[PDB]
């Protein structure tokens, strides 16, 4: 059985190629003590009083080696409970991660784990594979960075990716700021966990920013209340989309980017001419971000007033998009054509780390 690891920034998505889900999913946190040995996830979590926590992957790039090692080791051993040396794997990496970057991941797959065999597929990539296409675009949106990816034949377009570094990390800091302002006090980690679900329960994209301020100004209809740990109830209302807009607005938090159906409409501008047509029939969204309600008909109606007037625009956003980069690689690593694709471990003691190019 092959495996197939996805690693984000804020999570960790593991499990066995061919199966529906990832079967771990876990946060991608490695501590270590305060005062001088290691936890990951959810027990650094619980331990965070004697640990100090840190995230190995910053905006979809692993920039902690030794850390993103514990998460590796941790995931074979402690929740997917394999050897590693018996099971090809598939890991996942960002759009433009740095060729050294690829590299690293495979010396230490082979090196330190001693893999049969490995893959690493860009994330974008495979959430298109999980949707039945090989051509479209992905806006795969997670916890650390938001990336654009058009997609032709199978294969990424790199000139035309788009980044940007604001995704839902940034929108619970950003909530935490609105709800800390209002006067309930959200700074602490215990504190960001609470907001975190506030926002993914609460939350949504309005499909008329300006009416939805109105409507929110002029009626307690959009009203939800949510009860926190210490028993106080806190109602939300412009709250609920004020927090997502600014996926489409980065000024809402002091960035002068693009926002997300800009930097869709640029991607697909700086592909080929013939091929945008496709592009824009053929939008697909990805990634923990995307889960807001509304999301989709507010894309559809942003790329709509962008583009030309005849153009057929479609926004395809499955039930199952939390998951969709790591269903991508469970398709792919089960494929019965895919078995040739592997890089294997005589090959790479044969060549070395290059050969993952
Ligand atoms: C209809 O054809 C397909 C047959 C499916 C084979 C297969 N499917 C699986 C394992 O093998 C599998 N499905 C799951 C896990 O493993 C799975 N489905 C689910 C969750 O997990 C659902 C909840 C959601 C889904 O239904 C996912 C849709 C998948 C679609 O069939 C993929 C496809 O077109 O693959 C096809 C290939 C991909 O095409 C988009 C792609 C990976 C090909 C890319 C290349 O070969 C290089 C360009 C595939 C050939
Ligand atoms: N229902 C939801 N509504 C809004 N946000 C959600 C929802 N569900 C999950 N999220 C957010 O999705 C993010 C996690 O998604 P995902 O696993 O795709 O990211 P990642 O792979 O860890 O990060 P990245 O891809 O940015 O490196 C978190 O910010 C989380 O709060
Ligand atoms: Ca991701």
């Amino acid at each position: 059985t092959a495996l197939v690891c996805d690693n984000g920034s804020g999570l960790v998505k593991a499990g066995f190629a061919g199966d529906d889900a990832p079967r771990a999913v876990f946060p991608s946190i490695v501590g270590r003590p305060r005062h001088q040995d290691s936890y990951v996830g959810d027990e650094a979590q619980s331990k965070r009083g004697i640990l100090t926590l840190k995230y190995p992957i910053e905006h979809g790039i692993i920039t902690n080696w030794d850390d993103m090692e514990k998460i590796w080791h941790h995931t074979f051993y402690n929740e997917l409970r394999v050897a590693p040396e018996e099971h090809p794997t598939l890991l996942t990496e960002a759009p433009l991660n740095p060729k050294a970057n690829r590299e690293k991941m495979t010396q230490i797959m082979f090196e330190t784990f001693n893999v049969p065999a490995m893959y690493v597929a860009i994330q974008a990539v495979l959430s298109l594979y999980a949707s039945g296409r090989t051509t479209g675009i992905v806006l795969d949106s997670g916890d650390g960075v938001t990336h654009n990816v058009p997609i032709y034949e199978g294969y990424a377009l790199p000139h035309a990716i788009m980044r940007l570094d604001l995704a839902g990390r940034d929108l619970t800091d950003y909530l935490m700021k609105i709800l800390t302002e209002r006067g309930y006090s959200f700074v602490t980690t215990a504190e960001r966990e609470i907001v975190r679900d506030i926002k993914e329960k609460l939350c949504y994209v309005a499909l008329d920013f300006e009416n939805e301020m109105a409507t929110a100004a002029s009626s307690s209809s959009l009203e939800k209340s949510y009860e926190l740990p210490d028993g106080q109830v806190i109602t939300i209302g412009n709250e609920r989309f004020r927090c997502p807009e600014t996926l489409f607005q980065p000024s809402f938090i002091g960035m002068e980017s693009a926002g997300i159906h800009e930097t869709t409409y640029n991607s697909i501008m700086k592909c080929d001419i013939d091929i945008r047509k496709d592009l824009y029939a053929n939008n697909v969204m990805s990634g923990g971000t995307t889960m807001y309600p509304g999301i989709a008909d507010r894309m559809q109606k942003e790329i709509t007033a962008l583009a030309p007037s005849t153009m057929k625009i479609k926004i395809i956003a499955p039930p199952e998009r939390k998951y969709s980069v790591w269903i991508g690689g469970s398709i792919l690593a089960s494929l019965s054509t895919f078995q040739q694709m592997w890089i294997t471990k005589q090959e790479y003691d044969e060549a070395g780390p290059s050969i993952v190019h």
